[PDB]
This record gives C-alpha cells, structure tokens and sequence, in this order.
C-alpha cells in the first residue's frame, strides 16, 4: 500500500473519470428526454451504456494484473442546458477531454515502460476517433439545424448507427453491456 | 422552482440512493471477482445492472409526471472487505435499508394524496421481498458454509437462478438493461 | 490554413502515394492482361483495388479528426516492362517502399506526441508484412519459373489465395471495396 | 509505335478522362462526407467507383483490340466548394462534357470506318443519357432546397436508387466493380 | 551471414523460448495427468498446445520478413514436484518471465526503429495480461484449496472456458493448432 | 527408482526419439516454407504434427502402466539444406530408422516377456509401413522432377492425401492432434 506505479495511479482516476462521464451522458439523455427529443435521447443512453462499458474495461484491466482497484464515487454532474446544442457542445468537449486523458495514460505506461499497459490502451485510442467524429457531426449539424430540432432528430434517426460492437475489444468486468 | 411535494423530493433523494446502491453492487462485485468467486461476482454484477434499472424507473417515473429530476452524483462506497461473508452482510443490509427506504416513499405518498405516486411505489415493495429473501439466503448460506468458500460458490451456481424480467415492471428511462 | 501538424502533412503526402500505387498496380495489371497471364492479373487488379481501399481509409482518418483533405492528382506509372520479372520486381520495390513510408508516418505521430495518428498506423503495418511477403514470393517464384510463365501462372492460380477481409480494418471512406 | 488512328489516340485520351472523371467524383464525396451530406456522400462515391468502371471498360477495348493501352496519370481535381450546390453543379458539368467526348469518340469511330469503335461506344451513349438526367435533378433539387440541405439529402435517400448493373455492359477490365 | 540485427536475434531467441516453454506445459500436464488431476490435466495440454502456436507465429513472422530462422532444441524441462501447487507455480512463474521476454523484444524493436516488429509484438503483449491472469488465479485458488484438491479441480471444471480464438491472431506457421 | 525394465528405459528413450523427430519435421517444413514450396511445407507440418501425437501416446500408454516417465528436451535439429531433396531425403532416413527403433522395442518386449508393450507396439509397426513408403514415394519422385521443383509440388498437391485417422490408433496423453 504505497509502491503504486505512476500508471496504476492514472488508471485508478480513470476509472474515476469513466464512471463520472457515464454518469454525465445519462443526465444529457434524461434532459434530451425531456425537452421530447427521443432520438437524441435515445443515442445518449447508448452512449452513458458504453461509457460504463469503458470504466468496467479499466476495471478489469486492474483486476487481471492483480491490482488494488476502488470503484469510487461520482462527481455530481452538470444537468441544466438552455438549448440542445450546449449540451451537445458539452458532450463534444467532453468525448475530447477523454481524448487527453487516455493519450497521457499511454504516455505514462510508455515513460514507466509497462508495457501491458500501453498495449491496452490502445483500443480506447481508436474508440475516441470515432466517438470524437460522431460528437463534432452531431455540432455541427445541430448548428446547421438551429431553431429546428427537428431536422436535427431526422439526422440522427437516419445516420446514426448502433454498431455491433466490433471484436477486439477488452473484456469488461461483469461482460459488456 | 420551490413548490416541490414531498414526494418529488423523496423520489429525487430515492434516486441518488438507488444509483449509490447500484454503485456499491459494482463494488462489491469487484471485491468477489479479485477474491476468486465468479459466481458470486456474476450475481452481483446482474444486481448491480438490475438496481441501475431501479433508478432509472424513478428517473422515468418523473419524467413521465413532468416533474424536475437531476441525475445526481455518486457517494463514495465501501470496497475494503475483510472476508466475502461481511460483504455479504453489507448487501443484506442495503436492500433493507431499501426495503425501508420505499416503504417511506409509499407513506409520503400516501399522505400527501398523491395517489399516482403510491401505485408507482407497489411494484417496488414487491421487487424488494423477493430480494431481501434472495440476500438473507446467501448471507445464511455464507455462515454455514463458513471458510469454505467452495460450497458457497456452488450454492450459487447451482440455486441463484437469473429470471427474465416478469412483465408488469415500469419503463426505464432508455429501456431496462 | 497553416497550422497544419507534420502528421497531417504527412498523411496528406501519404494519400498521394497511395492513390498513386493503386494507379501503378492497375498498371501492372493491365501489362500481365495483355502479356496473356490472366491469373497474375486478376491478382494485381485486387491489388489495386485493396490500395485504393487504403487511400480511402488514410482520407477517412482526416475526415474522423476534422483535418483538411485534398483529393489528388497521381503521377504517371510505369507501363513499359521488358518480361514479367520486371513488373514484379517493380511490385516489390514498391511495398518496401510503403512499409517505410507508414514507419516514417508512425515515427512522425510519436514524434508529434499524436497517439490517435500512432494507433491509427498500426494496422498498416501490419497489413504491409503480409503484403511484402507475398510480392516477394512472387519474385522468387518468378525466379525459378523464368522462362516458363505457366508455371508462375500455376503457382498464382493454386496458392495465392484471396482472403476475406479480416476484422480490425479501419473504416474507408465511402465503404471498402 | 506511329501509326495510331485517331480513334485509338482518342480512346486512349477518353481512358485520361475517364480516371480523372472518377477522381473528381471522389473528391466530391469527400467534400459532402465533410458537411456532413451522408446521402450525398454515399451517391458520389458510387459515382466514383463507377466512373472507375468506365475507365476499365475503355482499357478493356483496347486489350481485346490488341491496342496498345497505358495506364494514365491523373490531373489534379477541385476539392474547394463554397456551397454543396457549386459542387453538384461540377458534377453536371462534367457529365455534360463526357457526352460530348462520347459523342466526338463515336463521330471519330464513324470517320475512320472503325466499326468496330462505334458499336463499343453505343453503350457509353445510353448511360450518358441517364447520368445527364440524374445530375440535372439534383441540381434544381439543390436550387429548391436553397439554404435547406436537409430537404436535399431527403430527397437523395427517397429518390435516388442505385439500380443493379444491367446487362449489355461491355466488360470491365479487372471486373466491374 | 552476420548482419543480425538485435530484434532478429531476440526474436530467434524467443522461439527457443517458446518451444521450451510449450515443452514445459508439457511436462507439467503429464505431471497432473498421473496425479489423477484430469481437469488440469486437460487444461495444461490446451496450454503447451497454444505456446506451441506462439512459437509457430515467431517462426512466421521471421519467414515473411524473410529472416533466416531455425527450429532450435529444446531445454530439458521440470517433471518433478513435490505438490501440484508446486507446478503451478512454476507455471506462474514461466507465464511472468514470458510477459518479460515480449516486453524486452518490444522495447528492442522500438530502440531499432523496427516498426513491422514492433507493431506485430503487440498482439503477445495482449495474451500475456489474460494468461498471466489466469494463472495467478489457479496458484490463488491452490492455496485456497490446501490439501483438498478436488475443490481445485472443480474449480478448474467450471470456471476455466476454453475460448475458441477471437481473430486477430498473426498466422501461425503450419495453422494454428 | 532403478527396477526399471528395459522396456520401461527403451520406451523413455523412444519419447526422446519421436519428440525430436516432430520437431526435425518442423524444421523440415519451415525450410520448404521459405523456398516457396508450400505443398510441401504443408505436409511435412501435418508430419510433425503427427509425430507429436506418436510421442504423447508413448506417454500415454507409460501413464497408463503408472510407469515413471518424463518429458525430454529435443536434441538441435538440421534446418540447413541445399536443395529439397536433400531433406526429403533427410525425412526418408528418420522414418527408416523410427522403423528400427519400433522394431527395437517390439524385440525387447517380446524378450522381457512384456505382452502388454508387445501388443502396443503393433499399431506403430503398421504406421511406419505407410510411413515409409510415402516418403521413399517423395524422395522418387523428387529425382524424376530434378531441377523442376513445381512437378514435385503438383505431385504432392494431387497425390498425397491426409487421411482421417482411422481407429484403432491408441490412445494420445492430452488427445491427438
């Protein structure tokens, strides 16, 4: 209790990151809910699932290397938008952050040369670059949209696809939901 | 903003404790796992899932009722255990606490005449009989099988049985996991 | 317009080259075509669709991060070629010359610190041992065969074998063909 | 190496177009994919990889002619658009001037005699028909939609059928793709 | 004959590495085979079987680069224990030098700049987390047994699933067995 | 330890034999790999494969007589060859001389009056049978072929058949392969 490693110590947080940005994806689908935007709704309750899926990934990542992993608490979260782009804006700025966050726990393995750790991180890497790609579309076409979020439901009930997920992914503690 | 019911705001509390439960089955899922009992880690895994289902009911149910809900944070939980029985113990004594926590509900609502409220209430007095049964059954079991954790593990795996989702539950908000 | 990373510019390069390998492969094969090696043909109008596909997904990167992407010209390709060998030999040289050109890209994303290019690159490593085994199998094969084209066309029609695309490949931009 | 008629020297000419046709199509797709025009995208692409289609059926003439053939290079394309409806309305111009080469290769077939070319070029006169059309719709569909892009690509997802090939296609060097 | 460089001559050494260690399985299945212990039996012949593969994936890998390679000998292996916790120890402690060994390869082909090694070492990085992970669990669940081996291998029956293989895997010369 | 009978002495010996005889067999196979000849490369890891399964039921049939026995190193193998046929003839000689060796061990048993080994050894006998005479058929018909190694290949692609193992083989330690 003591000798944790620089990665250790970052994967812990992100655990605590992971869950705190599910949690916040929820609360964007409840408020897409409740402003009767089922599509957006819809899209973000997937997405609150998958962030789960992630934080369950890291999770058992510590679990396989026998090491000491806490679930923690979660941050209170952010549930007042005036209009649904800020909290797409939010969702974007919030998939990006996730972006840096998993890019410095790769570097971090990298520095303390574990090696396992890096290979691990690696797949998040390529989940961010399509989960950014979605988000930024979402922007921008919630800013071609406007005052019409109709158009905007339109686009997201015709283009936006749940894919089966792909294999390689890594295991998640208590199977991927 | 100011004229909540009682109920509004019990049911809004109820799902801050219903996320923290699902938060502490994660935990204590997680402790099973890295002790080498999947079968208990299985079950609790599914509990976890099945109280994240329970919150987002409440959540549903305000939206329904088009009343204000926040997704809130997360307490921190418990995930230092001494031995498998004492987590046992401690997720006997959360569905209680639950048990009571519902029962509460029920009478703010029936004294406030919120007669919606109170039907909504009784699916979940009858979800909590059959888990409070379920939790007292495995802490006894723990308690006869005593240090031999095998035997615990093979009364869960054989008797603990997954039922599908009766119907007669309420909607969740972004469909029952 | 100005900003650009050298990971960017470099892709952007790399797009070039490969939109013009894929041109250089239909050349090829267009050669063998008329030079009546059906079988060696066939392969290499594979060949030159896969590498399209290649381009496609270089340009699919751009557009997932939001970076500008140009379309380009290609360079002429070699047509002229004195015996088969020749145009194998050519193949060759070619993916040798891929396979440093995607090490040079990934060297510049760990240079830059862009860990999304780094993983990004990884799978075309990957798939450049595969080809660079094969094109030189076939020179090799060629070698032995020399004068006798049928059983370098024999050797192609038994052994060399289109795969199904395995999982794992990034997304191309407007499907993979 | 000299005496070519001009019909060859035209086809070879129209297999230059042909590719630069196609990658001015690509480039078109990427710019729609790049304002999030999905339905638009999706079309240019086929577009493209249809063109490409041409492309190899007029080197295919020529392999089964005994002409000699060279793969070309490629002119650099336009990539730059104010507005999606400037970037359809290239694309009219285009096929637009593709009829008119068509047109010049079969008038040249019909001086020189070569039967032969003017019976192969019949084809490209049918599909010039109703590629004009089709072009020429989504270009005063564009001008309807005005500043409204989503009633464009509504209007391309409803009306806007990829058909199976028919029969009667000449054969595709490499296979039609 | 001499120009090696250190990632040829590490990953030469690897397969010795391998086979020894597949023989090691080996030796430690016949070991559990004679001790009536058939469930570890059976699994430590699924395990000597896939190090068997590994090795056979280094030799491909050196045949596409079209590296000199050779079929090493093998060391003698350990067929004496005292207790079959003792075995799997020893496979516990094989699987951790195992993690080292590709750790090292990694780390020598990042230092030569060999990216084609380095990229194709990843996929060892990533069965070494879920081997060693099991195997920890098997020595964990050994010491929870004591003297009672028939909880370890009712252990073993239910809780260790042969997973057929996910794709991903490099080829592995001679099919993977 | 030391009542050993020589049968018991001449079987470990012979674990020692078959285990070097796979993997001269995969060296075999690899050196065919890397000159291009994969009908053969096939074959010969399909041999070493089976002669794996030979030395596990020697294992098998010493676990089942609870005599001692141990899993041996491999000797250094040969993987240095001029031409093919000189490790078709390498392959030639080993199974004439693991026909030595079964008719070795049938005389010691018969000698020790051992009817059990006598019985077990039969199965060998008859496998060597068919052994033999396909790699003599091999090393025949690679002189006919001399320098033209594709008639080998196109010999062995037609003519040389895996056959489904037939009963009556013994039973393999960890099941045959």
């Amino acid at each position: 209790e003591g000798p944790k490693t620089k990665f250790h110590a970052l994967m812990q947080e992100q655990i605590h990151n992971e869950f705190t940005a599910a949690q916040q994806y929820v609360a964007i689908a409840v408020y897409f809910d409740s402003e009767d935007l089922p599509q957006l709704a819809k899209h973000f309750y997937s997405q609150a699932v998958e962030e789960r899926n992630h934080a369950m990934m890291l999770v058992q990542h510590l679990l396989d290397r026998d090491l000491r992993v806490e679930i923690p608490g979660v941050d209170t979260v952010r549930n007042q938008f005036d209009r649904p782009r800020e909290a797409l804006a939010l969702a974007l700025d919030q998939e990006r952050t996730v972006t840096d966050q998993v890019g410095r726990l790769t570097a971090v393995a990298r520095d303390e040369g574990d090696f396992l750790g890096e290979q691990f991180m690696q797949w998040f890497l390529q989940e961010q670059i399509e989960e950014v790609a979605l988000m930024a579309t979402l922007v921008r076409v919630a800013d071609r949209a406007g005052a019409n979020l109709f158009e905007l439901e339109n686009f997201v009930a015709r283009e936006v696809d749940v894919a089966p997920a792909a294999s390689g992914a890594p295991h998640a503690a208590g199977g991927r939901l």
